[PDB]
């Protein structure tokens, strides 16, 4: 036998508390869509040996020593897991987390557990600062995570703490029955000391910029959500991506790759709003016109500067798991 | 046959957005508890003739006139509603809305209706800003509703919209199993065109506070509830009633009378957080040392700073209903 998963890409709109003076930190607002997915099948390695394919070399090693780890929690058989559709790494879908939950569950499946998504994330050290994807793997849709609560030294040191349970969903609603257009565009992946080293350039961000962003998540994009109103929606989407502290810092880290695009789909009438996953490559946009979007995007391609596009559509359940043979 | 209807007060933390600028406005933080509660019973009436027992002139009438509408929308029979336990009258316990839905889901149930409560309180014309009672109706817990999307015009004039659905609630969380200190003070039910007046002389409130309530609300009370962290929820309870600029406005129109106690149980060791329900009088508090809060109330209602206290509890379902005889 084999347990078939499939589970959702996560899209971030923005990360929210990340000031000096704040009672949290973090906090991302963050939704699910079908493609790209994740589809994995598990079974007992017939050598006993663990074996992974079908990712790129980090990820495989990453997800080897997860099963290798599971095996000894659950006291479970040597599994082999076949990625037949993998979650562009490092590319904004939210990949490690998505896919270490994804298999570990499947694998719990195969053991005959059924894990806590939030425990196994612990247990596989995900989620350290992000609930998105922990929260997205259970449930889909559209979510907002608390963050973290800071401590009373906080004020004194932010930069040690903004940098062992992962956030749980202050907000989740079901995503309205509206198209996502995904753009893959130029952008390079981060160095992580050059990473880290632009953090700690840009936060702590002003008080004021931490609550007009969860004024702007919470008062903006949860309620339209929630209301299914488009408009106000796309309203709340646009003052994220062009006017978030957080957000244009990572805008402008990324470069002209990704602000090129962003003031492409500002521009394009066809584009209602578009917003950029964590530091991208991915894009996202929004449109009553995807008619128009698609003709829109296909040019863009063309022309080089988007290396591509697909339309799809949010995910309201999270991973899902079958048994086949 | 009776249907008896009980429904928890609710107990509001702030108001959110009311500033002339942002994306949406309203927004209401609250909770629900069993004391004060309301407490029905809805029969036909023998005379085929509508009767209500048992609550204020205003609130009577109005309940007839509840009774006389629903009565020709379900084409049910007249009604007497026996209120056996009231909640008080303009005191911060949100008891119209909270009445409202309960005896007419009530009177709904005894003519084999199930009604929706968002559509009722739209039918009686409640939560025209807020969705707390609406929503708490339904739910109890603790909730934050969206507010209202703002119109392209709103920036031009503001005080226009300020001032048909309830906002839901983009929030929806259990309560702890914490006791709630209920605090009755000395205050007056506001005069009408004073609080209109009052009011456009505060609202609209800067942008810079409207968005540090959202985020004292999102990333502040709402987080500590789901994470049931007891000293991360009073840090932002205190946070909100002693620096949330429209509550801060509200202390000030209710006066010494509201203030003396915020500021009583602000200083007592015994209280580890204390908030005014709307104008009040009704104030409420939490601690870790009920003991020792139970004598520090008790000592105030002897000395006459307040009129009374008792402890309660969260309500986490809202209104429920039984048949008696
Ligand atoms: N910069 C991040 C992250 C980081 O990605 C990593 C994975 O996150 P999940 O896939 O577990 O959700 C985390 O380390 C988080 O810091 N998330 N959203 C953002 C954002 O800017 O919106
Ligand atoms: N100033 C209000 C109101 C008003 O009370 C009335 C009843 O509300 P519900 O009982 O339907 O929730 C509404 O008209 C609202 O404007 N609510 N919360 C507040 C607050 O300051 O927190
Ligand atoms: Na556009
Ligand atoms: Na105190």
């Amino acid at each position: 036998g084999a347990v078939r998963v499939s589970a959702p890409a996560r899209l971030s709109f923005t990360a929210i508390s990340l000031d000096g003076s704040s009672l949290r930190r973090n906090g991302i607002a963050a939704m699910a869509v079908d493609r790209p997915g994740l589809t994995a099948e598990v079974r007992e390695a017939a050598d006993g040996i663990v074996a992974v394919t079908g990712t790129a070399e980090e990820t495989a090693r990453e997800l080897a020593a997860a099963l290798e780890a599971l095996r000894k929690l659950w006291d479970g058989p040597a599994a082999r897991v076949d990625v037949l559709e993998a979650l562009p790494q490092h590319s904004g879908f939210g990949s490690k987390t998505s896919t270490l939950l994804a298999v570990g569950h499947a694998y719990g499946r195969l053991c005959g557990v059924e894990p806590d998504l939030r425990e196994l994330a612990r247990t596989l050290g995900r989620g350290r600062t992000s609930g998105a994807s922990t929260g997205l793997s259970a449930y889909g849709g559209f979510l907002v995570d608390g963050g973290h609560v800071n401590p009373p030294d906080f004020a004194e040191a932010p930069q040690k703490y903004l940098r062992v349970a992962p956030p749980k969903p202050v907000v989740r609603l079901d995503f309205p029955d509206w198209p996502v257009l995904v753009l893959l565009t130029h952008g390079r992946h981060l160095g992580g000391q050059e990473e880290l080293e632009w953090f700690h350039s840009v936060a702590p961000i002003p008080a004021e910029e931490s609550w007009r962003t969860s004024h702007l998540v919470f008062m903006g994009l949860a309620p339209a959500v929630l209301e299914q109103d488009f408009d106000a929606f796309c309203a709340a989407v646009n003052e994220i991506t062009f006017t978030g502290h957080f957000k244009q810092a990572q805008i402008a880290f990324q470069g002209d790759a990704v602000a090129d695009v962003l003031e492409a789909g500002r521009a394009a009438p066809s584009v209602d709003a578009i917003a950029l996953s964590v530091t991208g490559p991915a894009c996202f946009a929004f449109t009553k016109r995807p008619e128009d979007a698609e003709r829109w995007a296909w040019e863009l391609k063309n022309r080089g500067l988007i290396r591509d596009f697909w339309f799809t559509r949010a995910n309201n359940q999270g991973l899902a798991t079958t048994v086949v043979s």
